[PDB]
């Protein structure tokens, strides 16, 4: 399994989205389907 930041997991079947990214005060995001 994968680990994007902390609190986020994914068994290589997606993409970490990511978002935040203007200062990160809190992160928020999930995981996208390559397919």
């Amino acid at each position: 399994d994968h680990v994007c930041d902390d609190n986020f997991s994914c068994p290589a079947g997606s993409t970490c989205s990511s978002a935040f990214g203007f200062r990160n005060l809190s992160l928020v995001w999930g995981c996208s389907p390559v397919e």
